[PDB]
């Protein structure tokens, strides 16, 4: 896979962020993730985590997988990086997301993200507490 540039427009919630990509505003949905909704337990914490990570980044990148690039709602489907650190993985490692929505052909980083999840769950962090 390949990283491509984007710039932050606005934080949305744990697993969605508004970015400018190829000069156009898009909502991106994190591949292979499910954060709690804001109104659910750990939702505000997941939102705050993603918000801080993308707002503090000097360089945002998106990385599409091999399959679908946009979902049925018109959201981009990507792994998002903030100064080289994957947001999806960072959420997993802090117990603020679950690996989910694993569709065949669009699942390159599945096992990386599951490994982060296992280590969060061993530590009983956040969702796993
Ligand atoms: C992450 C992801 C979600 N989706 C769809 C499945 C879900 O459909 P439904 O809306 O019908 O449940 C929805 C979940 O997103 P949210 O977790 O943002 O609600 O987005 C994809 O189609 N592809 C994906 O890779
Ligand atoms: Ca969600």
């Amino acid at each position: 896979l390949h990283k491509e540039p984007a710039t932050l427009i606005k934080a949305i919630d744990g697993d969605t962020v508004k970015l400018m990509y190829k000069g156009q505003p898009m909502t991106f949905r994190l591949l292979l993730e499910d954060t709690p909704e804001f109104n659910e337990k750990y939702g505000p914490e997941a939102s705050a985590f993603t918000k801080k990570m993308v707002e503090n980044a000097k360089k945002i990148e998106v990385e599409f997988d091999k399959g679908q690039r946009t979902d049925k709602y018109g959201r981009g489907l990507a792994y998002i990086y903030a100064d080289g650190k994957m947001v999806n993985e960072a959420l997993e490692r802090q117990g603020l997301a679950k690996v989910a929505y694993v569709y065949k052909g669009n699942n390159t980083h599945e096992q990386l993200l599951r490994k982060a999840e296992a280590q969060a769950k061993k530590e009983k962090l956040n969702n796993w507490s």
